[PDB]
């Protein structure tokens, strides 16, 4: 019913927006992606769009971009 | 960069995916919006999903559409 939209995605999940999260000591990407995040995105999403080789790395401190409207959901490839 | 592409929206905000959730005892649209879901959505994006007549009016146990993948927010126009 609704009229479809052309879209300029910003990461492969096909989002287009982003927050920065900086991680506290015990975030995990599962955390971050599950319970911050609430499932609205993958923590392989989290870890492609950070460019990160180990998805179980996360560094205290540290700003990750976090796709916040991805049209597909990438919850494990990367595991 | 990316190639565009072509969406069909389910909600006025663009969003074309969306989650239940159920309100608790105390939740309000803004602690559901800012907290629960970290600013991914819109107080007025939930509001309108879920033709909200007060967006101050929410019932505990009463499960609501979150739009979870919004192209623009709305924090205030229904308020
Ligand atoms: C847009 C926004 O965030 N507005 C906030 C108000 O919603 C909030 O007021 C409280 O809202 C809740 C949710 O509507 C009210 O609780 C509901 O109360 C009714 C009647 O008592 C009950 O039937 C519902 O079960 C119950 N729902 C829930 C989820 O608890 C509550 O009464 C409102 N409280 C007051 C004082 O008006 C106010 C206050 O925190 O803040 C706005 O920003
Ligand atoms: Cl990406
Ligand atoms: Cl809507």
């Amino acid at each position: 019913a609704r009229n479809p939209i052309t879209i300029t995605p910003q990461f492969d999940c096909g989002a287009t927006n982003s927050q920065q999260y900086v991680a506290r000591s015990g975030d995990t990407l599962t955390k971050i992606a599950q319970e911050i995040y609430h499932d609205v995105v993958g923590v392989c999403d989290i870890a492609r769009a950070n460019n990160l080789a180990d998805p179980n790395r996360i560094d205290a401190g540290t700003p990750y971009t976090i796709p916040i409207n991805c049209q597909t959901y990438d919850r494990n490839s990367c595991l």
